[PDB]
């Protein structure tokens, strides 16, 4: 196979340290990874194996439920399948919990040694060394073993996901027709896409369901044994932290919902602006959409700011939660009359930190993921119990005959429907005869196709279909694979028959067309073909695959007569000599190749007659931030962050200093306790309370400020983007697909509004916490700086060596995930022919291969992530060992408080470091959206809407426009389309100027509607067109598009978005233009909210309302962008009467392919190669004596 998984031959040490992954990274560092550089899935992880095992378990569960007469449970089957393999990992989770719980005990033993320091006690030093050895043993167990266990847990989750997908596909291939109608293909694709990924997550935290509450209990016990009932107080706060935060989360969700609605609305308008941007710029309607989007964005940014404030409050609350817990518990401790010591204080601090992280991060996450997985299992289960075809029976004996007969069959697509689709049909088919049903679609040719017991199971009829069915559908379908596979469809390669189809079936054209040849791989979803090829290849599969019964829904209609005649002589008469030839047709040639004709209506068979009857630079970050706020604000922000972290560390430093001062104090004030230098509770307690209050306040302020500045940056960037895009040239929209721009406006902006601020704030917070831990350790033991310089350096290199590969693997997993869904989708389009060919196992194997490839991707992703995690935690464990033992080596220059503080922070460095590195990677990956946003933010814009000119009103005094040696450039650096066009429009005249091409007539538009870029001297109103701004130029030009599109919003906004017409004006304007009978009946009257792009208005009414807007607009000219021809005839007679008296107020120029629309026009601009050779009236031109007019009259018609 491919390079076999080294995990098979990997020994225990290599598997724990992921040593076997080393070669891959090497190649991952040498070049770019592909699918060939991949590792095959393990034999026990193959999709077929897991699918079969879960099939057995689920079938057993179904049988048990049926025996005991209750609804079967999928959760029961999943548990009964994976519980043995999961409880062992729960064993390891017990071990991990025990190590995490008992590490602070040995921390307290070392600190107690420091508390009772005696330089002459060697035995105490040896005991402390042994305690440090046990502590580092525990942290290595925690470091390299939680990661091996985590990889196994994630592998279990991936196994569950793969088995579930195999289950779903196996069910889908056996789904029913009416069930297919009940459930859409989108629902099933969604099941494979987002509803099954939850199983990849729940398994991560499932064991915590019993690990969290238990560990918590244990911690409480230990805490009691240290400080008694006071510990409970701290625990109480932790408990309070569980509901309240969850409660706020609920509120969070609510706010999110509201924002969603606004976003959708905005996005809708976004689509409506980008798809019809040409029209928006054509009509000079930019102000209306601009203000509408401004209002929508303002509301959205208000709701997003509220949600961001809530999330920032949550982050600040968790950041300061440890201090609140410690402050409460130790204030209770001191106020009860006790005296604090470094050992007990820092044991309590470490235990509280561990238990708080567990209880407040893993347990609620475990509950949330379990609930999501439960609802997903419920949905997937109700799909697996979705009614399947009432059991599709293996076909009845194909005993050499072709005896089929239908006698008063009343069974349809939906049995409950009383309206007959097919019945009356009562005939008998004999072996070898050729039949061919021909006639109108009717209501049952599909039933004759499905007469293979597809969807017409006989309620009263009885059809003995014998033989092998070759079904061809209305829409031919081509599956994912190689052209050999689609032609072959499981059949063995037969060269001569393949040649036979290439000659008789005339596929040599396709051989020529394919870019690779006879080895050409069918593209994804089989696109490397055309409709003729898919229909022909369906018939080709049937005839090559030498089936017996051939059901063809008009495949010879699509193909040409040559191939059709070839298959009658060669195939239908000779090769398909003893095959069923059900062929619907409408030409006269397959009508005359047939022997029997079937014509159908609702049910009753009328007759049976015969014939004669990579990274983002500092510029990106700088522009994002300076887009956020003034650099003074950023100086204030970094000062606030530093103050917050300083207060966070100093709250514990105050406890440590109390301990250090307390150590000197124990020496004189405790042992020599007669003087009773009682600690001034007011003084000491006040500084402690002030420090913790300052920590809380500074954390809250920093979180709020970061969120506010980032959200403000997002809002300014979005506003700038809309303003910039609104001024984008039509060239940008022509070059860039609509989907690309819509995606840039939707996904990146959603990122910048939701994910980027939160991730950036979390990364900054965690990085500051890590820096605080490192600085505490360095401050306590300065020599710790010496080994820290190499370690960090190594980390940097390591990071690169991972990322350079990691991104690639991630990219690979993205490109390997969409094929699976497409194959499922492919199965859904052609399920009929899949069941027709009895090819369920082949499609199952193809889906299994697609899933196995994606399983390779997912396995690589999990394993590489664990490799990096193992090395990072090894670095952190090395740091903890270094701190604890360098503390032990000297000890002379250190006291209990400093050692306790430093060790507790080293004991917390691990999780924080993991969070910070992964979050930094996430931020760096997500900043590509910011890069794209800045790219759109600075695209080239056109001339300003108003320049300086500003003509006096009543401007279109003359309406005279001329062109004077213009050399047209359609696109900069493109072809030449107009060279010295010299038209003449008189003053104060109901006369117009029109060109023809989307760029020649747009040249006219550049002169007035402003959409192309003519070079030549242009005289509008005896003033050059150039000096007039965009809108001040766009204002006096009325126009009708090829497709008079309609925009979502009120009816009032569509008729007049600028509100320049008084109400009785719209009333009498629509009655004069006769739309009033249509609009009076509209429920919204004038302010009717239109449907999706004006669905209710007819196309005749859409052109009518655009001409009507122009009429209220009261311009003197109007351009019909080749629209006098694509006019509905009531409108044609109408528009003739219009330019006689109704558009009398607007000038129409009729350029068209409908000659009747142009004979009436006063002037015709004849153009060859896009050039005006002759310019005079049509009447001289229309007769025979004329050059080009006579050519269009002759040849063009
Ligand atoms: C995960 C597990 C949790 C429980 C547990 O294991 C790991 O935690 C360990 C702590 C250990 C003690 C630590 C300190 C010393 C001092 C040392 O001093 C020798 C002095 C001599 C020089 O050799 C003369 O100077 C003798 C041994 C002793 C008492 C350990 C005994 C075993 C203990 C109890 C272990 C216990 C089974
Ligand atoms: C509700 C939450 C879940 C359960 C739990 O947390 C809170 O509820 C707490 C009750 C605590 C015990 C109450 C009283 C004492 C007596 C004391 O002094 C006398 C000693 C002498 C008595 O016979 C000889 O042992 C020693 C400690 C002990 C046993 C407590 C231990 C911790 C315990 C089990 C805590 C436990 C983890
Ligand atoms: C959900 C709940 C939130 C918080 C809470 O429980 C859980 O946290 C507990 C802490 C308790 C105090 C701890 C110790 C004592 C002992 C005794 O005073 C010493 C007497 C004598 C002994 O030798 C001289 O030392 C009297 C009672 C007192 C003050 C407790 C009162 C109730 C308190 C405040 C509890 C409070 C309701
Ligand atoms: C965990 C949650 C956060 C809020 C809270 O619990 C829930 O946190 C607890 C702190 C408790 C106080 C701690 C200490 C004392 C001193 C004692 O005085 C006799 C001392 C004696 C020897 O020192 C003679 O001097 C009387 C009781 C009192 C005031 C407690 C009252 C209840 C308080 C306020 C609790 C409060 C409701
Ligand atoms: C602290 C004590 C020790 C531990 C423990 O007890 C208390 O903590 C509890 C957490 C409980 C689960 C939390 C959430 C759910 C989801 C729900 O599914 C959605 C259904 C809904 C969707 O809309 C309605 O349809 C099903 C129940 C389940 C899995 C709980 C199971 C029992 C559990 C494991 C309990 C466990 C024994
Ligand atoms: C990012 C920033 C880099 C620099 C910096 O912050 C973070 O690093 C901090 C460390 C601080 C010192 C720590 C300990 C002491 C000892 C004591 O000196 C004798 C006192 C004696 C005679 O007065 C008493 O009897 C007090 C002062 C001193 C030197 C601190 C000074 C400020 C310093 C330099 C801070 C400085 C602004
Ligand atoms: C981004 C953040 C900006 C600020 C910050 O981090 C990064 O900068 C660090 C400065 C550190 C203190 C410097 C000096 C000491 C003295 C030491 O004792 C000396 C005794 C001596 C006798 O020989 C040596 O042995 C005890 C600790 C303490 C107070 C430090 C605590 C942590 C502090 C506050 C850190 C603080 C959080
Ligand atoms: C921008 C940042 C704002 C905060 C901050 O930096 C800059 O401001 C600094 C002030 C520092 C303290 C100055 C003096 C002392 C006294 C010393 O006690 C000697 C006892 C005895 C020995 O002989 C005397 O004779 C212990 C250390 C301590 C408390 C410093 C702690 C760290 C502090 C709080 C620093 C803190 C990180
Ligand atoms: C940002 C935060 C604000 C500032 C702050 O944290 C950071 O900085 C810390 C430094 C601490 C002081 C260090 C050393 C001394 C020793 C001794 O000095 C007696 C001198 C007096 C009598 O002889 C002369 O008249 C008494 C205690 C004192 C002043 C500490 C008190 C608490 C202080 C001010 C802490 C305070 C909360
Ligand atoms: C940052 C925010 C501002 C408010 C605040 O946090 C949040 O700031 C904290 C500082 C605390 C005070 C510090 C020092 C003392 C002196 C002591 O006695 C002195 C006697 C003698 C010297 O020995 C005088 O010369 C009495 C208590 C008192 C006033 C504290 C009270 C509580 C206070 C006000 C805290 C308060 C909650
Ligand atoms: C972070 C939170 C906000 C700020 C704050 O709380 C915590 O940080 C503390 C800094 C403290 C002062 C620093 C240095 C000393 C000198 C020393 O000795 C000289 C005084 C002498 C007479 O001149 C007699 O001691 C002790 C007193 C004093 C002035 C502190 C007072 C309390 C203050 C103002 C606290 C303040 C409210
Ligand atoms: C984000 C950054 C992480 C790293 C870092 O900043 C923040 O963390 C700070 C901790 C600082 C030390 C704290 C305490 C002291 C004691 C003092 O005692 C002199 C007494 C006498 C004998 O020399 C004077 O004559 C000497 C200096 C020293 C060791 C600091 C050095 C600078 C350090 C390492 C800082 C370092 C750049
Ligand atoms: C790149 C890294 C930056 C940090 C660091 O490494 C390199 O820079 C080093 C400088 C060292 C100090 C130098 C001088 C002295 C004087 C001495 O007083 C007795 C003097 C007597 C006997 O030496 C003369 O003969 C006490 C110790 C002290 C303060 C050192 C402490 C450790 C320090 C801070 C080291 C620290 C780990
Ligand atoms: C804690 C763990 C320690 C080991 C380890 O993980 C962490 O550290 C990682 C760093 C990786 C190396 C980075 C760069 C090079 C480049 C090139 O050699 C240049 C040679 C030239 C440079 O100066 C002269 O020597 C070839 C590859 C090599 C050596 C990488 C190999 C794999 C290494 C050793 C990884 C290894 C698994
Ligand atoms: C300490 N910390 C910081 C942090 C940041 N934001 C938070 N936000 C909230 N709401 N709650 C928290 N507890 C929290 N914690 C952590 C710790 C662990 C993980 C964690 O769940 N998992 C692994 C990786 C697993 C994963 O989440 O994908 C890690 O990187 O530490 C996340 C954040
Ligand atoms: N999915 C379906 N659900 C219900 N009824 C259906 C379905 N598909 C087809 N029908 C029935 O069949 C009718 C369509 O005519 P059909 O028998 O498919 O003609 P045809 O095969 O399209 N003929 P031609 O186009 O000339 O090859 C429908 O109007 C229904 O009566
Ligand atoms: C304490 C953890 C810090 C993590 C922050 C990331 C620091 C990365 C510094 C190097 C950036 C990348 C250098 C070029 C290589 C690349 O293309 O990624
Ligand atoms: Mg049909």
């Amino acid at each position: 196979e491919v390079k076999p998984n080294p995990l098979q031959d990997a020994n225990l040490c290599s598997r724990v340290f992921f040593w076997w992954l080393n070669p891959l990274f090497k190649i991952g560092h040498k070049r770019r990874l592909e699918e060939d550089d991949m590792y095959s899935v393990l034999p026990e992880d193959r999709s077929q194996h897991l699918g079969e095992e879960l099939q057995g378990f689920w079938d057993k569960e179904v049988l048990r439920a049926e025996n005991d007469a209750q609804k079967p449970s999928l959760t029961r089957a999943i548990i009964k399948c994976y519980w043995k393999s999961y409880l062992v990992l729960g064993i390891f989770t017990l071990i991990e919990e025990s190590a995490k719980v008992i590490q602070p005990i040995f921390l307290g033993k070392i600190i107690n040694y420091f508390e009772n320091y005696d330089p002459m006690d060697s035995v105490a030093l040896n005991t402390a060394y042994a305690y440090a050895t046990v502590l580092t043993f525990c942290t290595l167990i925690l470091a390299i073993l939680h990661h091996l266990y985590f990889y196994h847990v994630q592998c279990a989750g991936m196994r569950l996901r793969v088995a579930m997908c195999h289950m779903i596909y196996r069910k889908a291939l056996r789904l029913s027709n009416m069930a297919m109608g009940k459930t859409t293909t989108g629902q099933i694709v969604n099941l494979l896409s987002n509803d099954v990924n939850k199983f990849d997550q729940v398994t991560v935290f499932l064991h915590f369901l019993w690990a969290g509450p238990l560990q918590a209990i244990a911690v409480t016990a230990l805490l009691w044994m240290e400080i008694g009932i006071s510990c409970l107080a701290g625990m109480a706060v932790l408990i309070i932290l569980l509901p309240l935060q969850s409660c706020f989360g609920k509120l969070f969700s609510s706010l999110r919902s509201k924002t969603a609605t606004f976003t959708d609305a905005r996005i809708r308008t976004m689509n409506e602006v980008i798809t019809g941007i040409r029209i928006i710029k054509m009509y000079a309607w930019e102000k209306s959409f601009s203000n509408l989007i401004t209002n929508l964005r303002k509301k959205e940014i208000s709701k997003i700011l509220r949600s961001s404030c809530l999330r920032g409050m949550n982050l600040a609350s968790f950041f300061s939660a440890s201090k609140i817990i410690v402050f409460v518990t130790f204030t209770t401790y001191v106020l009860l009359g006790s005296v604090i010591t470094a050992s007990r204080v820092f044991v309590a601090v470490t235990l509280y930190g561990a238990v708080r992280l567990t209880v407040t991060l893993f347990f609620p996450s475990a509950i949330e993921r379990v609930s999501e997985a439960i609802v997903s299992i419920r949905r997937i289960q109700t799909f697996l119990l979705l009614d399947e075809i009432s059991q599709r029976n293996r076909q009845l004996p194909s005993d050499g005959k072709k005896m089929v007969h239908v006698q008063d069959f009343t069974a349809f697509w939906d049995k409950a429907s009383e309206t007959p689709t097919l019945q009356g049909l009562s005939f008998t088919v004999r072996p070898g005869e050729l039949l061919a049903v021909v006639g109108p679609v009717g209501a049952g040719k599909s039933s004759l196709l499905s007469a293979v017991l597809g969807e017409l199971a006989p309620s009263h009829g009885l059809v003995s279909v014998h033989g092998r069915i070759a079904y061809v559908s209305q829409q031919p379908w081509v599956f994912s694979g190689t052209l050999r596979s689609n032609i072959l469809f499981g059949k063995k390669y037969e060269k001569e028959r393949y040649e036979k189809v290439i000659k008789a079936c005339a596929l040599k054209k396709d051989l020529q067309l394919l870019e690779d040849g006879d080895l050409t791989v069918i593209g994804d979803r089989g696109t490397t073909l055309s409709g003729g090829q898919k229909a022909r290849v369906n018939l080709a599969r049937a005839v090559y695959q030498d089936a017996d019964i051939y059901l063809l829904d008009d495949p010879l209609s699509a193909v040409d007569a040559e191939v059709s005649r070839h298959l009658f002589e060669l195939c239908i008469c000779q090769i398909l000599h003893e095959k069923i030839t059900i062929l619907v047709t409408h030409q006269l040639q397959y009508l005359k190749a047939a022997s029997q004709i079937l014509i159908l209506k609702d049910g009753k068979m009328v007759q049976k007659g015969t014939y004669t009857e990579g990274k983002v630079g500092f510029q990106a970050y700088k522009n994002y931030f300076r887009a956020g706020a003034h650099w003074i604000v950023f100086i204030f922000l970094i000062l606030l962050n530093t103050a917050a972290q300083v207060a966070y560390v100093l709250q514990d430093w105050w406890l440590s200093y109390w301990a250090n001062k307390q150590s000197m104090l124990n020496v004189t004030v405790n042992g020599g306790g007669n003087v009773t230098e009682k600690l001034d509770l007011n003084w000491y307690l006040g500084i402690y309370s002030g420090l913790t209050v300052a920590t809380v306040l500074f954390g809250i302020a920093r979180s709020l400020l970061v969120f506010y500045v980032l959200v403000n940056s997002s809002q300014t960037l979005h506003n700038k983007m809309f303003e910039s895009i609104l001024k984008a040239p039509v060239l940008f929209f022509d070059r860039n697909p609509i989907g690309r721009i819509l995606n840039r406006f939707s996904k990146d902006i959603g990122h910048l509004d939701d994910l980027l601020p939160l991730t950036f704030l979390d990364f900054i917070q965690t990085l500051l916490q890590v820096v605080g831990v490192v600085s505490v350790a360095v401050a306590v033991i300065p020599w710790i700086a010496i080994p820290l310089v190499p370690l960090g350096i190594i980390f940097i290199f390591l990071r690169r060596y991972f990322l350079e590969t990691s991104r690639d693997v991630k990219r690979l997993e993205s490109t390997t995930r969409s094929p699976v869904f497409s194959h499922l989708s492919s199965s859904l389009q052609g399920l009929w022919t899949i069941r027709a060919y009895k090819a369920e196992e082949r499609c199952q194997e193809l889906f299994d291969a697609h899933q196995d490839l994606h399983s390779e991707a997912w396995f690589l992703f999990l394993t590489t992530s664990r490799w990096f995690a193992v090395r990072l935690d090894a670095i952190c464990a090395m740091f903890v060992i270094i701190v604890a033992f360098g503390s032990l080596i000297l000890a002379k220059t250190l006291d209990a408080g400093q050692v306790g503080l430093a060790l507790s922070y080293a004991l917390t460095l691990m999780g924080m470091f993991q969070w910070c590195v992964r979050q930094s990677a996430e931020v760096e990956n997500m900043m590509i959206s910011v890069e794209r946003v800045i790219e759109y933010t600075d695209l080239e814009k056109e001339a300003p809407w108003e320049y300086q000119k500003r003509p006096p009103p009543a401007w279109p005094h003359e309406g005279v426009i001329i062109f004077d040696n213009v050399n047209f450039m359609y696109s900069p650096g493109g072809p030449l389309v107009l060279k010295h066009l010299t038209a003449l429009i008189k003053s104060q005249e109901k006369v117009g100027i029109v060109g023809r091409t989307g760029a020649g007539k747009s040249s006219l538009i550049s002169a007035l509607f402003r959409l192309s870029e003519p070079e030549g001297k242009i005289w509008i109103d005896k003033i050059l067109t150039t000096e007039i701004g965009l809108h001040d130029l766009r204002k006096k030009m009325s126009i009708i598009p090829q497709e008079p599109v309609l925009f979502t919003g009120t009816m009032r906004k569509n008729l007049d978005p600028f509100n320049e017409h008084t109400d009785e004006e719209l009333w009498n304007a629509l009655q004069e233009v006769q739309l009033k009978e249509t609009i009076e009946d509209l429920p919204g009257k004038m302010d009717t909210e239109l449907a999706e792009s004006g669905s209710n208005f007819s196309v005749g009414q859409r052109q009518l309302v655009c001409l009507a807007r122009a009429i209220l607009r009261k311009n003197q000219i109007l351009i019909i962008d080749e629209a006098t021809a694509n006019v509905d005839p009531r409108t044609d007679e109408l528009i003739q009467k219009k330019i006689r008296e109704k558009f009398a107020h607007c000038t129409v120029l009729t350029i068209a392919h409908r000659l009747n629309t142009i004979i009436d026009s006063d002037k015709i601009m004849v153009l060859d190669s896009g050039r005006l050779k002759e310019y005079d009236e049509p009447y001289v031109l229309l007769q025979n004596k004329e050059s080009l007019f006579y050519k269009m009259v002759q040849q063009l018609g």
